[PDB]
């Protein structure tokens, strides 16, 4: 029944974000949305002396015909304060990422019974746009916690708690974490089992007074992790040498030991590339001690919580995706690749899209946050068209890189 002060960081406005470009569509769900929501109380009309502006969109869920309102606060969320609770923070369960399966609920609604400090609310001032500029946009700001800020998790943490407090009490083995708009459920219990104690946690969330009948099933224990491998012949031609002792020397950026010498003697002399070369005893035994190599793990791979999450991204054709998560270059925290067909088949930017929020997933199970993405796209291509195939409640940060990395075939 009483708000919790709020404030933005020192010397630091509110957002004022061009609204992008709107379908029909999109708009007409968005203001059949706004006006409930008006309504209902949790949003309100704003006048000329609000200069702020959040970006607004609309999506649909998991398996689901029914549209989603989704305001980008990525700008007010590193513009807003870092939110520190009575917590002092929470230390990110690492038995979340070691669970047999994780079920992902959308608690979202929660966050609408909350109301919002009064002196912040312009800052969360959001535009519905009208097709072609005709009419005035329609302004809105938030009277209580908007979804997909920063500050709605952490405020509404304490009530979380103690609405929790029986669920976690009655199931102890069972681990709960919390990200934005997402709850994240693990256990190793049978999927039936964890099925029903999912239903039990959302009716006693609904018992507890809080479209909460979704969920999303992820397997971290069956998640995919890349050793790096070398090819094994009975014979091999100039060019499988001349591609093996690149990966190799590729390689040896990240383990120490990698030896190309005597493989690479095997090049001297200029041969035909489909030319078959016998290999002498001393490059096999290099081979092999570089398999050994290959085999163990890499020294000194460590995460750092106070530098950033970085994620890149490879296309190999086929629908086919290679992907790597880390923090210092050639230090890899994770990495891993994606055959997925959901409807995607002719479809790039769809591919990729999913791709983008599979592994964004993937990074909030194990680290607790979202890493910047460096996206194999041009920046109009993907600004254009991301915003389509977006199922999430979060969004993460990315780059883009023009230029075509060696590394792509040496990943696959
Ligand atoms: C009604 C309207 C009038 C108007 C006058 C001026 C000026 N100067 C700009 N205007 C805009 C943007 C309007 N808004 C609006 N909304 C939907 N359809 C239209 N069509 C339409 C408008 C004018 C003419 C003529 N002549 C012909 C067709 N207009």
């Amino acid at each position: 029944i009483e708000t919790v002060p709020v404030k933005l960081k020192p010397g630091m406005d509110g957002p004022k974000v061009k609204q992008w470009p709107l379908t029909e569509e999109k708009i007409k769900a968005l203001v059949e949305i706004c006006t409930e929501m008006e309504k209902e109380g949790k949003i309100s009309k704003i006048g000329p002396e609000n200069p702020y502006n959040t970006p607004v969109f609309a999506i649909k869920k998991k398996d689901s015909t029914k549209w989603r309102k989704l305001v980008d606060f990525r700008e007010l969320n590193k513009r807003t304060q870092d939110f520190w609770e009575v917590q002092l923070g929470i230390p990110h369960p690492a038995g979340l990422k070691k669970k047999k399966s994780v079920t992902v609920l959308d608690v979202g609604d929660a966050y609408f019974s909350v109301p919002l400090d009064e002196d912040f609310r312009k800052y969360t001032a959001f535009t519905i746009p009208s097709i072609n500029n005709e009419t005035p946009g329609i302004r809105y700001q938030y009277n209580v916690l908007p979804q997909g800020w920063k500050g709605s998790p952490a405020i509404f943490q304490s009530s979380m708690t103690k609405i929790l407090e029986p669920f976690k009490k009655q199931n102890p083995d069972i681990v709960i974490y919390q990200y934005m708009d997402d709850l994240y459920v693990g256990s190793d219990l049978e999927i039936g089992q964890h099925r029903t104690k999912i239903e039990e946690l959302r009716q006693h969330l609904l018992r507890w007074g809080l479209f909460l009948w979704m969920g999303y099933e992820l397997h971290p224990d069956k998640w995919t992790v890349q050793p790096i491998v070398l090819p094994e012949k009975d014979s091999w031609t100039v060019n499988d040498i001349q591609k093996l002792v690149g990966k190799l020397n590729w390689a040896s950026q990240i383990y120490p030991g990698i030896k190309v010498r005597q493989l690479s003697k095997l090049l001297r002399g200029t041969k035909a590339l489909t030319e078959v070369i016998p290999l002498t005893e001393e490059a096999e035994l290099e081979l092999a001690e570089n398999r050994e190599i290959l085999k163990e793990p890499v020294h000194g791979v460590y995460y750092d919580p106070s530098k950033d999450l970085i994620a890149e991204i490879q296309k190999q054709g086929q629908g086919q995706w290679t992907y790597q998560i880390y923090q210092e270059p050639f230090k890899n925290l994770k990495t891993g690749k994606y055959a997925r067909m959901r409807g995607a088949h002719t479809n790039d930017v769809k591919q990729l899209t999913e791709a983008v929020q599979k592994i964004t997933t993937e990074s909030i199970v194990i680290w607790g946050k979202t890493p910047k993405f460096k996206l194999p796209i041009q920046k109009e291509t993907w600004e254009t068209w991301w915003t389509e195939y977006w199922q999430a409640t979060w969004i993460p940060e990315w780059e883009f890189v023009n230029t075509p990395p060696l590394v792509k075939l040496w990943y696959q």
